[PDB]
């Protein structure tokens, strides 16, 4: 697994340690190894939720299986949650969008997972 | 429903009102509330087209529901006649990538919409 | 089709020619014509890879088919062995996602591919 936010929120928002502790969750919360989990922020976006510009987040989640219904359930408390704590971003204004993808379709390492 | 778009146009093309109009006409084309739509626009990007850096774009937009063949066809002509008005990107160097999204597989305000 | 790349690499380093190596290489490996394929290389972001924020990149490759098991290992040799010589990223710290779009799901020139 994978996780990307794009957010409106500056760039000095970001607490030092955002990267390091999305990623420790993640592998807590998806059972994978930390070492494969990668993690992408990326701040001071142009955009809107519901035509406001308060501080929202369009967000994915990208894993190889671990994805369905409670599951994604609770990523989606836990990601707020530390969105909402950390960028102070509500949770009625962000977006996670979870993709379960076959590992015939993910490339690594001048190969892929099948 | 999200709408992105990526393109190479420069910021300062990008005019002032934009979210709010892509807010506006994706809320009447999908019929959602616009206190739901979200977009994103994000210029100055590297890219290309065909080999040819003139102005282009790449997009996408998500949807629960919503999304199908004619409906579209429909979406784009909107979406690239915006495009050309507002960022004078000519409708053959868009694309828009759509992806009718499962309900258990979106998160929004710690849970999902299943 | 479409590749984008998001890396921590800086802009300095990537190489003028970069898109275009991309688009010529892509044309000559998934057979389609130079002037469809779209490329977007994103650099300087903030992401770490296994909690490391040594170089890495996040990428994807849409196509209407000419996605598969063996095309994708193809692809995947390909295209970290490029970012590998022109970005320095090694391929072990490469992710890239493969999408089989639906040509009814690609808009296109106002309309779509179906």
């Amino acid at each position: 697994p994978m996780f990307i936010v794009n957010t409106n929120v500056p760039r000095a928002s970001v607490p030092d340690g955002f990267l390091s502790e999305l990623t420790q969750q993640l592998a807590q919360a998806t059972g994978k190894p930390p070492q494969y989990i990668a993690v992408h922020v990326v701040p001071d976006q142009l955009m809107a939720f519901g035509g406001s510009s308060e501080p929202c987040a369009l967000c994915s989640l990208h894993s190889i299986g671990k994805i369905g219904g409670a599951q994604n359930r609770s990523y989606s408390k836990l990601l707020c949650g530390l969105l909402a704590e950390r960028l102070r971003i509500s949770p009625d204004r962000v977006y996670i969008n979870y993709y379960d993808m076959n590992a015939a379709n993910v490339g690594w390492n001048n190969s892929t997972f099948a």
